[PDB]
């Protein structure tokens, strides 16, 4: 059939989501090149008392200093897959749902979402079932026509990274290298919403050599950036929508600690925030438009169910196309082969013997 989407039927207690354990984890490099290993997880470093507040230039370096990622080539799967393979022998797997944490923050948000649609592929392959995005006709449009200062926007989250980070853990932050969005650290999953078991990864944008929790993904921590805010009317809306994304985002994988710079009309950062990703939903908890942690679950408990008992068949050519428009029902199409097949020859291969 399909599934509907809106609040008042996904609110009830908060279903089981298992404490993420992370199984490894992966880095992409300059050229967007995988390796097995943690070589592109950078360090948490804050500003220290003892000298200045956040003065960051978030405009410094751009564009020379920027080397975006090309957005053309679509990656699926592949570097998840990749990992999967690498570690076959670690069955739970024919049980799990695979896919990117990205992918299941959108279900997460689904209920709340009054702008952006999506559409999920799903293929089962050997019991277990993938989802992988597809890009939606008008989000393409959209990313073709990025307007110059959207794209130094989106340059600005980045630098604000590198401001906070060091290259080696008790380290300092050089913000006088390139910013290279090609580069990525990865950490993969393990979890079970209901009776769902999930194995993901998403991108991690620090490890802090000072919590004294030194297991991941306790240890991690989530960078982010915002427009400056005074009218309380500024805070409410950024609670109602903006910290839902961060919530949805960093609760998946178990990043409990966010941190959020915010930035002037000018582009420099002087005061950060910290967001416990634990005390979030205190920012709405009292608020009639707010949100809410178990209606996302809720919602994303119900999707699986409907992906697992809609895509019967066991075929990696097939293809189950999950559509999402705001304001309306998750629909399902069928498809076969290209252009929505995703699980590539030599992984099905490789995973049959
Ligand atoms: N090309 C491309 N890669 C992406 C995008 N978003 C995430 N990735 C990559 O996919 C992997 C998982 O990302 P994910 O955690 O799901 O993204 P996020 O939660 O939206 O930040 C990482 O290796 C990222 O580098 C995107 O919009 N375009
Ligand atoms: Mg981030």
């Amino acid at each position: 059939p399909s599934l509907r989407t809106q609040p008042s039927l996904y609110s009830g207690p908060f279903p089981f989501y298992r404490r993420p354990s992370e199984l490894g984890c992966f880095s992409l490099d300059a050229q967007r090149q995988y390796h097995g290993d943690a070589r592109a997880l950078r360090y948490y470093s804050p500003p220290p008392i003892n000298g200045p507040g956040p003065d960051f230039d978030l405009r410094d370096g751009y564009p020379d200093r920027y080397q975006p990622r090309d957005e053309e080539v679509q990656e699926r799967l592949d570097h998840l897959l990749r990992w999967v393979l690498e570690h076959r022998n670690q069955g739970w797997l024919a049980g799990a749902t695979v896919t990117w944490r990205g992918h299941l923050t959108k279900l997460l948000t689904t209920p709340y979402e009054r702008q952006e649609g999506w559409q999920l592929a799903a293929s089962r392959f050997q019991g277990t079932l993938y989802l992988s995005e597809v890009e939606t006709p008008a989000a393409r449009a959209q990313r073709l026509a990025r307007p110059p200062l959207l794209r130094e926007l989106m340059y600005m989250g980045y630098k604000f990274e590198q401001y906070m980070c060091a290259d080696k853990p008790g380290g300092s932050p050089d913000p006088s290298g390139e910013v290279n969005t090609n580069v990525a650290y990865c950490s993969v999953l393990r979890s079970r919403l209901g009776n769902h078991p999930l194995l993901f990864s998403g991108e991690v944008d620090c490890l802090n050599p000072q919590a004294p929790c030194t297991q991941p993904p306790s240890c991690y921590v989530e960078l982010k950036t915002s427009k400056e805010m005074h009218s309380p009317g500024q805070w409410r809306s950024f609670y109602r929508h903006k910290l839902l994304k961060w919530w949805a985002q960093s609760f998946l994988p178990g990043v409990p600690h966010v941190v959020a710079g915010f930035r002037n009309p000018e582009g420099f950062v002087c005061s950060l925030k910290t967001f416990p990703t634990m005390e979030m939903f205190e920012n709405v908890r009292n608020d009639r438009e707010g949100w809410n942690p178990s209606v996302c679950m809720n919602f994303c408990a119900a999707f699986l169910s409907f992906a697992q008992s809609t895509v019967v068949q066991d075929d990696p050519r097939l293809v189950h196309l999950f559509s999402w428009e705001p304001g309306g029902p998750v629909t399902v199409s069928v498809h076969r082969d290209a252009p929505y097949a995703f699980l590539p020859s030599w992984y099905v291969e490789t995973m049959t013997q």
